[PDB]
């Protein structure tokens, strides 16, 4: 038991399709920042916390199931819900936290520090911290601007270095002091551009599905990644104005290197795709998606990759990631995007180890 | 027990936000078509069926919560799911039906006749039938065109009279016979344009919420219904193409009387709005939404109307209904829109009684 000799905390990522408990051990350096962060337990249950009934019987069973079988007890716990909960009226969110806080108060082997819905901005901050901890770029001043994108189930985040600026909302900027240095980041998140929210507007678009895929309106897929990508661009830009919001900032604050986590890692490392060195370009992503998925017959594809649960959306997702990065964020279609290998299955929770404040 | 003296049927509308069980008694006329339809039981539960974990304990508990206290069990059941399920691929929907079928194989009072996800087009037909049955316009050849809109949580339906049309997907029209008259309807369902799904595109848009309402990203609302409405219009027309599909057909087949069911009734009959005779116009809906929610200080307005979980959405919803009906369907902003009083809890299920 490492928690007898090292600091440990638990961080629960309560996301849209489940809740994932992580337990991290670590030490602290002379700037009192965490170092030697190690994950010693990782367990996910379904479904998403915001999707269960907010009553004591249900929440109690859910929390019990999540915290069952934990090898370590008697540590602090941070329960951070993200977009799944952000989608609910705040008076509904309150019932959940009331019930969960109550559950924690009537037991004494987990010490609940905080249970709340974090903003997409806090979540972007954590995204940027987790990736840069892994790349070991936090301890020393960086010459290169590292940008991070999180392609999540229920929101997407973008975050990159930017100097303190009086003309951008203060909720989109974070200044942090970590390892002795000051880092100033622009943070942004989008709910309606999450994969779930975005997909629910295109399920009847034939260009976004493999040929003969049955669309819910009774028509057939006729997959065409560029056509699908143009349609998704209308959501990005005519509706959400991502281009107007994000392209001026990246032009004034260039990113030297892009890293991504979330669904993009999962799609890119699927056997339908061929990428080396855990990196892709948007150009290649769209072309591969169009050739490998959009232009194939659904039943053949489905038969060839069984129990591959988001397969039916791969044509749409290829197109949507392009539309988001290139048409929305303005990123060159030939620029390299690093993705964190999906085996490490990284989420933003390491950022909570590193940074315990919120907005 | 009214089912001793009359035919009865149970019809569940398993929509995106909840399922509503209705039990209807009825007699029939000389064609064996239902008449004298009365509702004898109405129970709603939440959340939507398609949103619960598809394992057997969760599905069985939900069906029990829906059906077990019903006062009559030995009757035909039609379980029709709609847009909540349309959001899921067929392999996921199958899991839900397999468990559901099993639960019915165990409760052998109920006679499950069908449990399936219906098409948006069948749903729209049901919408039109249910509303016209209640208005009593079915028994005779109407000299006016009655249109119906169903403002659901995940999809929205529009349906109105239109003669056969070689230029229109036959997915979008239906001929029906009822009470011995033929009627052709145009039908259309727009998936993702229901109020819940659509609201998930706008929760951080300051134009769509009361001044200083705290948005999920930490920003403040800065309500302005024309700005909100325009954003919603981009979803309707840049993304979904509603105007291009619907406006030319209403131009050629005008509707004299629009009726609506679903969320518009709940919004319009709330205490924030002032409408008489269960009808509104879009122009009045937008202006009242704009003046009495969008342009209000949130904390003050919230303290003024305490009893009201959805109040904070009224800026967005007023702007949305306007975008849909006026910018999407092309309805004159001054044309009366009748909405069914919310206390009737009218959905499309009367249509199942009538057409199966
Ligand atoms: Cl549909
Ligand atoms: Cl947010």
């Amino acid at each position: 038991n490492p928690c007898e000799k090292h600091s440990c905390i638990a961080v629960i990522d309560a996301g849209s399709t489940g809740s994932r408990l992580h337990i991290y051990s670590y030490d602290t350096d002379d700037t009192n920042t965490p170092i030697h962060i190690e994950e010693i337990w990782n367990k996910k249950i379904k479904p998403g916390f915001a999707s269960i009934q907010p009553n004591s019987v249900t929440i109690d069973a859910y929390l019990t199931m999540l915290l069952a079988d934990a090898p370590i007890h008697n540590i602090p716990v941070y329960f951070y819900a993200t977009a799944g909960m952000r989608l609910l009226p705040q008076s509904q969110q309150k019932k959940y936290y009331d019930e969960l806080d109550y559950w924690f108060r009537q037991q004494s082997q987990w010490q609940l520090v905080e249970a709340k819905t974090i903003t997409g901005n806090d979540e972007a901050l954590f995204d940027w911290l987790a990736v840069n901890y892994k790349l070991d770029t936090l301890k020393s001043v960086q010459n290169k601007s590292v940008g991070v994108m999180d392609m999540g189930g229920a929101s997407v985040q973008i975050v990159f270095p930017m100097p303190k600026n009086a003309e951008i909302s203060k909720h989109n900027q974070v200044e942090l002091n970590i390892y002795g240095q000051n880092i100033n980041l622009y943070v942004h998140s989008f709910l309606g551009l999450g994969q779930t929210e975005m997909s629910h507007q295109f399920l009847n678009s034939p260009s976004c599905f493999a040929n003969d895929y049955p669309l819910p309106d009774g028509e057939s897929g006729q997959g065409n990644a560029p056509s699908c990508k143009e349609e998704v661009t209308s959501l990005m830009n005519s509706v959400h104005k991502v281009n107007q919001q994000i392209q001026p900032l990246l032009a004034l604050n260039p990113v030297n290197e892009w890293y991504s986590i979330g669904g993009i890692s999962n799609l890119a490392s699927s056997q339908l795709f061929h990428f080396e060195n855990s990196e892709l370009t948007n150009q290649s992503l769209l072309q591969q998606g169009d050739n490998q998925i959009c232009h194939q017959q659904w039943d053949i594809l489905n038969g060839q990759y069984p129990d591959d649960e988001y397969l039916y959306q791969y044509c749409l997702l290829s197109s949507y990631y392009y539309a988001l990065m290139v048409d929305g964020y303005g990123i060159n279609p030939n620029q390299t995007i690093h993705y964190i290998p999906p085996e490490q299955n990284l989420d933003w929770t390491i950022g909570v180890v590193l940074h315990r404040a919120l907005e």
